[PDB]
């Protein structure tokens, strides 16, 4: 990927003012910043500034001050190390699609990192002690994956190959990258196996503590060490239904009409069942 | 919650020194600091200091250098980014009491900012890679919990309520927040419901990994997932008497004279039964 | 332990170089740096400097700069906040011996500090939010640890003697320092114990989210809570053979030679069977 989460933002909302540095500076604030300008926060003000906390501990002691109060969550004010944090619009993580109000851990930012996440949707919570590994190779004499730091261009090629060929996928290796629909839940101390997973279903909940070795079906429960099938949030009629109103996607135009809809499942399919 | 765990230490043990900063000081550092007088540490001396550690990375420099050797552990310095760290006094973690010698990673400490904890115990050990995290709602078409954002005052309204009536309660909404006893033990990769756990007894043992979805009684051993009774730790005799005694809100007094007793249980209850 | 994983490249690798910080530095890093000349990056050159970026997130910002696409991955930069990472030569982490190109988070390196570990093998690859933490005493009125800040010189003796004759071992009291073997994977989440476990043999995989309480013989694969033997990785000819050959401890010399064997277990033992 290319560019910030700081930077989408900055790019739709600074509309002419300056960056307000909430914090110590690192390297890599200082460079995204150098399109803009900026300075050390001193006296704020939401018509003159908009305020760059470096670090959610930076952004707490913000919000905590008597000058945060007028400032709205993105669009005057944002956290520069949150990489995973939501946003009221659509944006890139890397270069992985994450939709509105949608947020994870750095676990998940890596997975985006290593080309592990092709797609990630709409209202999803992923906890951020999280986790998307892949695996190594199993029909190997060795298990490691740094010894290839040893290997010359010749061995690098013999040792490439065999990877694209094993058709268990270490380090998702000629698979394709797994999705994660919309309205998902994912507990904490969790694993999706990147190299044997391509989809969870919207609506998918993954319970704590639960390792994901297959794909989630929509709106289906998974729990246990492996994951299981515990339940489904819903009667099947509603899961039909719900990947056909695709209720994630609406603006925020239906989101607030249709509350009554949203909040009471009875209702929901009242109105479009 | 209000004050730092450091500014605590400081207004207890500060005692007219300056505080000595050993590390690159931070926006909420140099807040908490703005009561004293500081500066950054060069040569140091405990009468004339209070040294104050950033990180933990930072403290490690510290004790390592010679310096430290006539600084006691909180008297003379502390780690301010350390807000789960031990003390010798009855502290608080935002609005939670916490008792003497009692520590938990952020997990907790962010917890204690929910108001998901009511109150920690005393000689409590909980790891840093613990959990507690509450549920979102179940009843509802979404799971999502950050489409509230989206939400205008009217949907507000008929969203929060539901909440409040749901009695699986989702973000721990209409209960009473959770208690930890006193002689606790918790594994890590751990995970305590605050959406459906309100007691940890005295003295309950949480094993590695394990997930506890209820509240577990005070000596009681849990591990697996979910969270299952392998044994408790003392004879039923021993909970009620320990219970009546409650070593834990002894004194420094009692502690060291009864050392025969708190060491040998067979010798605790031959003084005590 | 004594001395830095940086230092230990800067020893070997500096060759009359200057240090070119990228990144703010730190107290514990300007300390490492204090037998050598450095200043903070501006414009670098592999000839003139050695680049030591502070974070692994300065490590991303460095590597994303056109300048270091000339920087070898350790002979001529590395990441100061990784003591886990791997390096090319067998290396020291604190007092403990780690082969080559073998990694670990810093779960690891505080069993390393808190002298748990006895060695780790080469080509080893563990997790960073893999765990090794030992037990508190189980057969005691208490279970807490920092009690013991509360106890005199008196009741220290009483309670150190009662920790060193205990067999169950807290602390890993009385014990050998495990040990990891080579060509080890140890999946995420994961818990070996330091009061129970003394050996992780050669090739052994350890699932993510299992928490391994006793030995785990070489070459076999353990998942679940608690860890169970879910199948052996080779064929019991392989395996003494393979402790036979020891690969791990080969040369960059038979590495590249017998990639061809090293790739295809069934090659491996038609060359060395
Ligand atoms: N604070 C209580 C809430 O915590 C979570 O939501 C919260 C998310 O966890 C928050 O996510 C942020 O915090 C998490 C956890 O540290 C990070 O993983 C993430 N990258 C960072 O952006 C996000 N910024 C706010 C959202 N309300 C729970 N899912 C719901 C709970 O009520
Ligand atoms: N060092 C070995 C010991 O580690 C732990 O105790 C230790 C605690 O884990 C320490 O807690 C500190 O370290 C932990 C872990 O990083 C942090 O979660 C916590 N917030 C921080 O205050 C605390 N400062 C010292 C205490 N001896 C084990 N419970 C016992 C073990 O012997
Ligand atoms: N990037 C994808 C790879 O991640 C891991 O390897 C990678 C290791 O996890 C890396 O280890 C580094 O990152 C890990 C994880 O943050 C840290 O625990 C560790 N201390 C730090 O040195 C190390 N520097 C590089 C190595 N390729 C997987 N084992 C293999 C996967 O293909």
């Amino acid at each position: 990927g290319m560019k910030t989460r700081l930077e989408q933002v900055l790019e739709r909302y600074l509309n002419g003012r300056e960056v307000a540095v909430w914090g110590v500076p690192t390297r890599r604030l200082l460079r995204a910043l150098k399109p803009f300008k900026f300075h050390t926060a001193d006296r704020v003000d939401p018509q003159y500034h908009y305020v760059v906390a470096v670090t959610d501990d930076d952004l707490t002691d913000f919000l905590s001050d008597e000058q945060s109060k007028s400032f709205q969550y993105a669009n005057d004010y944002l956290t520069f190390d949150d990489e995973g944090g939501e946003l009221p619009f659509e944006r890139m993580c890397f270069n992985v699609p994450v939709g509105r109000q949608t947020y994870f851990g750095d676990g998940v930012v890596g997975a985006c990192e290593n080309g592990y996440i092709k797609s990630i949707g709409q209202f999803t919570s992923i906890n951020g002690t999280a986790e998307i590994h892949a695996n190594a190779q199993l029909n190997m004499t060795f298990v490691s994956d740094d010894i290839q730091n040893f290997f010359n261009e010749e061995s690098m090629a013999v040792f490439q190959e065999k990877l694209r060929k094993d058709p268990k996928h270490p380090y998702a290796y000629s698979k394709e990258p797994m999705t994660i629909g919309s309205d998902v839940y994912i507990g904490a101390h969790a694993f999706i196996n990147a190299s044997t997973v391509t989809s969870i279903g919207d609506g998918a909940i993954i319970g704590s503590g639960a390792v994901v070795l297959e794909n989630v079906p929509p709106f289906a429960v998974v729990v246990g060490v492996p994951a299981r099938i515990k339940r489904y949030r819903f009667s099947k009629e509603m899961i039909e239904t719900l990947l056909r109103v695709k209720w994630w996607d609406w603006s925020i135009e239906e989101i607030n009409e249709n509350v009554d809809a949203l909040i009471s499942p009875e209702l929901f399919m009242k109105k479009y069942g």
